[PDB]
């Protein structure tokens, strides 16, 4: 029986309700607490023992590997030119991303209003962003916005009501008068608040999201399997990087579509809130031991971005295809993790360190240990994603009655450069899995 | 598809036939820019820049619940959604085509880009190349081109006949808000200099700029078949933003490999000629490059570089002989812009470059239909055999970037077909 991704999603659909289990110690999480930004984790030694911002120490390791003809830690390249080429591809992939994630809200690409954008100015005579909505029916709007999402580069798209528990209490950002070249030295915190205002607006003191901001649209941006399977080496860094620029394009495209439909839209990429939780509530997939959203189509080998809006929409149903029970017995990511960051224990409500948000039931991982491996390896690792059985393209089988996971699944870089590739790194052997008709956009 | 393209490869040599009269063509002569064609009436009889008159028709259509000229939408909501999708598609494109060289997204150096600055401590853009072998470089850069969103990619030596003699641009310190009102003409010249450079007087391409890399960016078939209505405008628009990201991504890769790279999108030179010389397809009666995978339903962009590369062979799969007897685009064109006659070396008007054997079309007649219809037409692309209602499009099949899984296998690539 030929694989039917739509059938699979329908088979495992849940009844409505946020799947994330929480208790009374839950409070919104200040973004500065992530390992990338917090002072306790931001600094890492380089290979000479010099203590630096982690990404500068990682740069030192990239340079060292190129000079030594390596594609990764102790991984010899074919020659220096191949080592150089992998890092050139990685660096280029980030072209449309600011400071590794686009996290500053309402700066650079992540503007909360389209008014100053060159595209908005060019189109101003038509008045699409000033004319009241011609469609308020959530059913039709869901079909329109999901169609637009696929045009804008999403491989998966889902809708959820906005759960404010996953919106950061304070964002990391920069003052509005700070030019890019000083941005990394002038980062500040700024509260994200919800108020009775008509439009998203930023004051000197606050980023203000309107109380009318009902919905979040979550996109999955598929990474390339062959390149991620080289983790922790450079080609895994390149598929990561290119997908961050795809995320940025998605956010801007979709926000402009929503604005030109007469609503407002807030982009975010890696900023504003916790993408994994939104993705789980929007039904893209389930949380996992490693901490990523695992999808039926791509496993965890998929990036996430999201857009917040007042556009009326129909929320999607969460999905339960057994990930929690497989993660309970699998632990491959924990065993293979080069830094032992991933727990082999049970889920708890108690954060392992400052980097975890306490009060939600999850596997609690040590993300300072994870980040510490990045300067050592000169990359963004990804070994957990690479070894997860759900990342394999071969997991789904049909037994004549229904779909199921094949339990047998759970028991070099020159060839990548010389091997299979297609547009955006997508794989035509599986691309049919993300075909979409109206019936699977809105019910 | 790899079998087909090898089967139809020609021996080396530009297939475009030229004569002694050929001269490089000033970009201002295109119908989009030239003063004789730029102003068009709207439906009220008011003469405006053609795209503003076209805007007025889009507004009139939304108000009247239409997706195109005399084409009722399901309701006003559907009409609005089609124009919202079209407008959004252009997000990463400046003034319909990114033609101003070394402005906005089309910078000729990576030095000021936020990504280059972030990566500066690694020194990839200042380190000499570690690879000079054109075979390996061709494989690397084509792999990168596919990562960067090209559905097709080819390489040719740069033929300066197709580089505009003078570009349309704006002064470097003019802000976006005044760009449309302060467009100027600036020569593109070739000189013995190390790097692409712009002076007050000239855009200077180095004599070492040996090669052009041409990308095909596939449009969506269902949407283009709604031409001249709004969903054909939307697939057009989204692919212009795909073009811009391709140029920037690939230029950065080439720079981080130790070479220089000039992006262009619709600027700098004539994409159809470059695409034919790079083997993506053949010229056609309508004037487009027709590819085996997509026919003419594919957009083009290109990047110029001194990176050593292996030129691809031109391809001949019989387009010329088919266009000789077909004439379907010419009979369906709503403005009679496309000739039914034979190819000549003599342009029909200022908008054509004389001195090259081609079907000569009247591109002022084409542009005149755009304000009338409120869109970018595309009927010629839609009806062409090589290419093979709006509610059904919105309710129907779609996939990532509008690509089609029924055909996506045709653009799979291994090293054997890259070099
Ligand atoms: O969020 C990410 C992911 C990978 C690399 C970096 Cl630097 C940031
Ligand atoms: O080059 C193009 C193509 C379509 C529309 C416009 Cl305005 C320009
Ligand atoms: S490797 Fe195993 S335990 Fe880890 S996330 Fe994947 S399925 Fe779960
Ligand atoms: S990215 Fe690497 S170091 Fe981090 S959790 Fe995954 S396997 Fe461990
Ligand atoms: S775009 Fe339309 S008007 Fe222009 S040549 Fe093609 S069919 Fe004719
Ligand atoms: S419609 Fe016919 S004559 Fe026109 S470009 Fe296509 S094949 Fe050629």
């Amino acid at each position: 029986k030929e694989k039917n991704a739509a059938e699979i999603r329908q088979q495992f659909a849940m009844t409505a309700g946020s799947p994330i289990i929480v208790n009374d110690k839950l409070e919104r999480y200040a973004e500065v607490r992530t390992a990338f930004t917090h002072p306790t984790s931001f600094f890492k030694p380089n290979y000479k023992g010099e203590v630096k911002p982690w990404f500068l120490s990682a740069y030192d390791e990239k340079v060292r590997q190129i000079e030594n003809g390596e594609n990764g830690p102790k991984m010899k390249a074919k020659n220096v030119g191949e080592a150089r080429a992998g890092r050139a591809l990685e660096a280029a992939g980030w072209t449309l991303d600011i400071n590794y994630g686009n996290i500053y809200p309402n700066r650079f690409f992540m503007l909360w209003s389209g008014e100053t954008m060159t595209n908005t100015q060019l189109w101003a005579p038509v008045g699409l962003d000033r004319r009241p909505p011609d469609t308020t029916d959530p059913v039709e709007l869901t079909n329109y916005v999901k169609f637009a999402a696929r045009m804008a580069g999403a491989d998966l798209v889902g809708v959820a009501r906005l759960n404010r528990n996953w919106v950061y209490s304070e964002a990391v950002t920069i003052p509005a008068d700070v030019p890019y070249e000083q941005s990394l030295h002038k980062e500040i915190e700024k509260p994200i608040v919800f108020k009775d205002v008509p439009l998203p607006i930023e004051t000197d003191d606050e980023l203000i999201i309107p109380n009318t901001c009902e919905n979040v649209i979550v996109a999955g941006i598929a990474m390339n399997r062959e390149m991620m399977q080289t983790a922790p080496n450079s080609m895994a860094c390149a598929t990561t990087a290119f997908c961050y620029s795809r995320m940025c394009m998605f956010d801007m495209w979709l926000c402009q579509f929503i604005r030109y439909m007469g609503y407002y839209a807030i982009p975010s990429c890696n900023g504003v809130g916790q993408s994994v939780a939104f993705a789980v509530e929007a039904g893209l997939g389930q949380a996992s031991r490693m901490g990523a959203c695992i999808t039926p189509e791509f496993g965890p080998n998929v990036r996430l971005t999201k857009v917040f809006t007042n556009m009326p929409l129909v929320p999607d149903k969460p999905i339960d295809f057994g990930v929690t029970e497989f993660c309970e017995t699998c632990k491959k990511c924990a065993r293979e993790c080069p830094s032992k960051a991933i727990t082999e224990g049970p889920r708890t409500f108690e954060g392992r360190s400052i980097h975890n948000q306490s009060g939600k039931l999850q596997w609690q991982n040590d993300y300072n240990k994870c980040l510490g491996y990045w300067p050592e390896s000169g990359g963004y690792c990804g070994v957990c994603v690479a070894v997860c059985p759900f990342t394999k393209g071969n997991i789904w089988i049909h037994d004549g009655v229904e779909w199921l996971i094949d339990n047998t699944r759970f028991l070099n870089i020159t060839e990548v450069w010389d091997g299979k590739i297609n547009t955006y790194g997508l794989d035509a052997d599986h691309f049919r899995d993300t075909v979409s008709f109206r019936k699977d956009r809105v019910k």
